[PDB]
């Protein structure tokens, strides 16, 4: 005999209900902000809303299901399976939304000119609907036959006094552990997580490479410039002008990120001034070419230096934003890996004693807290969400 089980159950139920309240309120706020602000109405945030909708359903459905199944109540085994497995649908939907966000940010930084013609809202909405259908198929797969309903625990069934066709509804009695470990964890969770890690790695490498190319063109522009002011040879000045023209056409085609009329004007003055200094160089007028090339220092100061700064800050904002979204993925893995790792010990080590009950429910509670944290990450790291949060709160609550 030990402590009455209702005492520890009261702690678990209260904590679960506290999580459900916060998960609903915070993610309702996220959906409200995107509905309200057109600046937040882009393809990237449609998956953020699909992700927020999954977390609302954790508080509205998954946590009540979790409280129910903790009692071990008698139920038809396939009704028990739906109660046990529905949270796997919502978690799989979250993985699809996170994977789509990473790929979306990869397309945006790799092919900026082709982004809006390739990634549209209509295609995004279709991708979201397909991912929700696949999430139900993956998460509810044990209902298709991969379950332990055919091997019921008759000791627990008779102890709790279940009827005919009923089982004591406990998670590890109806859901097989080889599904949870091989199918759910390895194939459906671990593999997509590693792919997300690789995509974001490709995002950060692409940004670092584009910034280096921008810096390379810039110092190449100034290096040949100081070289022209030195060489007493006309061909030596022509050499610098040619390696100066390539870096000009390079940086021009490098960063367009019509309305950018200055970018064409500022670069047409530059390339046109270089071509002028070239015709002087070919005709042997060395000091006339050196004097013409000194005009570049004005076009550079009045146009080219302004495009480099605007291009660098655009890439730094993309890095900061992809860093914000990668935190979402890291907090997801942090909240869900303990449960998966416990299942591995249960499955792979039959000589190990089972993890204690209090640790099992701490891992369950921890996985539910993930449906609370994302709105905080948005509020702290994305200014457009933070500002829209204030407007909603100050005006409609206060
Ligand atoms: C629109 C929303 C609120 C619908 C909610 C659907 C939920 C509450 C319904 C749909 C299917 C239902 C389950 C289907 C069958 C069984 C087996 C029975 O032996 C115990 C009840 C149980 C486990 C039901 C519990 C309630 C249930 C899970
Ligand atoms: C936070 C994330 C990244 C890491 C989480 C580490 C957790 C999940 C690990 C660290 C130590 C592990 C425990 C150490 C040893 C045992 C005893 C064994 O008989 C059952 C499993 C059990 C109880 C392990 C369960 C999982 C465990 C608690
Ligand atoms: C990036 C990381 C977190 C991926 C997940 C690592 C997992 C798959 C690894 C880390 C620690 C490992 C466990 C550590 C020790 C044991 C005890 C052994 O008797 C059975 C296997 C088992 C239970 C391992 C299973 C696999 C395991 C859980
Ligand atoms: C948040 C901090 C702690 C929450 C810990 C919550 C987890 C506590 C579970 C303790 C327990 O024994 O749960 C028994 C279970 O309800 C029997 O059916
Ligand atoms: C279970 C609950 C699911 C609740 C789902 C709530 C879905 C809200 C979606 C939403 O608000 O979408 C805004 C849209 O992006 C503006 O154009
Ligand atoms: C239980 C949740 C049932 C599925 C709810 C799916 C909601 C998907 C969604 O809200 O998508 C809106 C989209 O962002 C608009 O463009
Ligand atoms: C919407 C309202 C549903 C809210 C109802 C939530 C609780 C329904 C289940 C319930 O009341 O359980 C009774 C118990 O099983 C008796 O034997
Ligand atoms: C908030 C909704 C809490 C639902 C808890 C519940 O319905 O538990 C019934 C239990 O299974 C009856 O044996
Ligand atoms: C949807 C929101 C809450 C529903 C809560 C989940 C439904 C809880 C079902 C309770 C139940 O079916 O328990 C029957 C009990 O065995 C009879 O004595
Ligand atoms: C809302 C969707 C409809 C909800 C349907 C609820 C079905 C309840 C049910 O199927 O009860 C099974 C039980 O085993 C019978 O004795
Ligand atoms: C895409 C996914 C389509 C998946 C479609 C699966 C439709 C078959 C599911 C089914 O019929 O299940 C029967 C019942 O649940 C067994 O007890
Ligand atoms: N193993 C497990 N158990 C439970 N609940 C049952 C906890 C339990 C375990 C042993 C026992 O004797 C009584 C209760 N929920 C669970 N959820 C998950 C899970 C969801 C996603 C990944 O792992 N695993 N999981
Ligand atoms: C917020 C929740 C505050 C409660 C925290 C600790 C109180 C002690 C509860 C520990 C439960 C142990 C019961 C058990 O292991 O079965
Ligand atoms: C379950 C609870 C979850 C609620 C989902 C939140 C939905 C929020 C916004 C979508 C609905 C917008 C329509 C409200 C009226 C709009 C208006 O006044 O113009
Ligand atoms: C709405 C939730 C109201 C309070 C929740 C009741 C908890 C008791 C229980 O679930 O067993
Ligand atoms: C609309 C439905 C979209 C799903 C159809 C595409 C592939 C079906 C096979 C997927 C494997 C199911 C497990
Ligand atoms: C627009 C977002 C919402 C998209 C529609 C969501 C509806 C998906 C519902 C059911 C999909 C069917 C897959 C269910 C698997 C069968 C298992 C079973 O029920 O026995
Ligand atoms: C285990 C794998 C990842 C968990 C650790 C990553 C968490 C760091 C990012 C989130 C944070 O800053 O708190
Ligand atoms: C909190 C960290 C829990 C790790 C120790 C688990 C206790 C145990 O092994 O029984
Ligand atoms: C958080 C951790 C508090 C719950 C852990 C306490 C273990 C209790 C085990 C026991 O009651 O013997
Ligand atoms: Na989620």
């Amino acid at each position: 005999d030990g402590a009455p089980p209702i005492m520890g159950s009261s702690v678990y139920i209260t904590v679960e209900l506290a999580i459900a309240v916060l998960a609903i309120l915070g993610n309702v706020l996220v959906c409200w902000a995107v509905w309200l602000n057109s600046n937040l109405q882009n393809v990237t945030n449609y998956f953020v809303v699909s992700l927020a909708a999954a977390d609302i359903a954790v508080g509205v459905l998954a946590i009540p299901f979790a409280i129910t199944i903790s009692t071990g109540f008698c139920a038809a085994c396939h009704g028990c399976l739906f109660i046990a497995c529905f949270v796997l649908v919502l978690t799989q939907s979250s993985i699809f939304s996170l994977l789509a966000i990473a790929i979306d940010r990869y397309i945006a930084i790799r092919i900026p000119l082709r982004y809006n013609g390739l990634v549209t809202g209509t295609r995004a909405k279709g991708i979201i609907a397909i991912c929700w259908v696949l999430s139900f198929a993956i998460g509810l797969t044990p209902m298709l036959g991969w379950n332990n309903c055919g091997q019921p625990k008759e000791g627990k069934n008779h102890s709790q006094g279940c009827g005919e066709g009923q089982v004591a509804c406990l998670f590890e009695d109806v859901v097989p552990m080889n599904y949870m470990v091989y199918f759910n964890f390895f194939a459906c969770v671990l593999v997509p997580l590693l792919l997300m890690l690789g995509v974001y790695l490709r995002i950060f490498l692409a940004a670092r490479r584009q910034l280096a190319d921008l810096e390379d063109n810039w110092e190449t522009l100034n290096d040949n410039l100081k070289v022209i002011e030195k060489a007493d040879n006309a061909a030596q000045v022509k050499d610098a002008l040619t390696k100066m023209r390539a870096a000009a056409l390079d940086a021009q085609k490098a960063t367009p990120p019509p309305e950018m009329k200055d970018f064409r004007h500022g670069f047409d003055i530059l390339v046109g001034q270089i071509d002028d200094a070239l015709k002087l160089a070919n005709e042997g007028k060395v000091k006339e070419a050196q004097a013409a090339a000194e005009q570049l220092k004005t076009t550079r100061n009045a146009y080219i230096q302004k495009y480099l700064e605007r291009a660098r800050s655009t890439l730094q904002k993309e890095v900061h934003a992809a860093k914000s979204l990668a935190i979402i993925v890291g907090l997801f893995a942090l909240c869900w890996l303990p449960l998966h790792i416990i299942n591995c010990f249960t499955f792979f080590c039959p000589d190990c004693s089972h993890a204690p009950l209090w640790l099992m429910y701490l891992a369950i509670v921890l996985s539910h807290t993930n449906s609370v944290v994302n709105p905080f990450i948005y509020a702290y790291r994305i200014r457009e969400f933070r500002q829209t949060f204030r407007k909603i709160i100050r005006s409609h609550v206060l």
